[PDB]
């Protein structure tokens, strides 16, 4: 069916100690799966079907009325984490044009992880922590359940799943040990390549 | 401070199989205590402070608007698990007053079990499924986040936390299998004293 599960671009275990393989394997094989059946089961025989999901996320507003809801929740989790999949990376190191572009505007990498990740455990309930580009500048932003920045024209560059499926197994209820991981685990390359694109 | 953290009526262990000890420490100790903290940080001072939760809840288009959201969450997150741990029995029994109404409305509880199990696993990101009597009958609705139907003037008279926290470490992914165990730890006597008070 249309849209397809991405493969991860490493192992199960690459993001261990700080992302357990089981968590890896469950969120991708179940829960990343799920949206790609729930979305195609919505889009089937429509002119959705043959979008990208960059495309249908970012024009939730043009989907027909009588799945709004399900494209909106699906395609979010769809394109949500083929983002976070990119994103991540047993090699990271912190350097690169958006880290640079992070140290000037809040005047050190230490700063922005302090608003990221407050921003990150203040979202009550399921969602996602972003760094956007909105009209050339960087953003911090949180959005519920699988919504998705492109859809209010804000182009994200690095994403945190923030819903408890992603950390509870390893963290439990310690979401900030979880932000706080994380940062080992950043794939700022990846970060910079989406920063490039961004329209 | 103004609010305390109930004791369960049943050890950590009370529930097992169907919810685990692990799960009963952290859901009580520290989700439910957090909500308490945050809380008694948003009323204190206040003319809230002294308010039942219940009243608090019901009332929320009354609370000052700069803690309007903190109430809500915290507040509505207190009241929840206060019902929940009351809700929740080692020795249940599928009887009585509300089960004799469900069988007479829905024909059969299993066909109640269905709808509220499929609203309970459609209820996207964190909430609550509910029971509840809307004038004077029953009726099975969800909520998002720590929101509670007496907000709206629906008396809940049974609740299911469907947050990942209430499931991801016996669960994982498979929520309906969490719902289908919940049957077996309802308090009816709970349900059914909940009922009777309704307004
Ligand atoms: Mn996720
Ligand atoms: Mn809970």
């Amino acid at each position: 069916m249309a849209f397809e599960l991405p493969n991860l671009p490493y192992g199960f275990r690459a993001l261990e100690p700080h992302i357990d393989q089981q968590t890896m394997e469950i969120h991708h094989d179940k829960h990343h799966n799920t949206y790609v059946t729930k979305l195609n089961a919505a889009v089937e025989g429509t002119d959705l079907e043959s979008k990208s999901i960059e495309e249908i996320v970012a024009n939730l507003d043009s989907v027909p009325e009588n799945i709004q809801t399900a494209v909106r929740n699906n395609g979010g989790g769809h394109l949500n984490h083929s983002l976070f999949w990119e994103l991540l990376t047993p090699n990271s190191e912190e350097k690169g044009t958006v880290v640079d572009k992070i140290k000037e505007q809040w005047g050190s990498l230490d700063a922005f992880k302090e608003e990221f990740a407050n921003q990150a455990a203040a979202r009550f309930g399921s969602g996602w922590a972003w760094l956007v580009v909105n009209d050339g500048k960087l953003e911090i932003v949180t959005t519920p359940n699988q919504d998705n920045p492109l859809t209010e024209g804000k182009t994200p560059i690095l994403g945190l799943d923030v819903w408890e499926h992603a950390y509870y197994l390893k963290y439990q209820n310690k979401r900030p040990d979880y932000i706080s991981a994380f940062w080992n685990v950043v794939n700022w390359e990846k970060v910079d390549e989406l920063y490039n694109a961004a329209k």
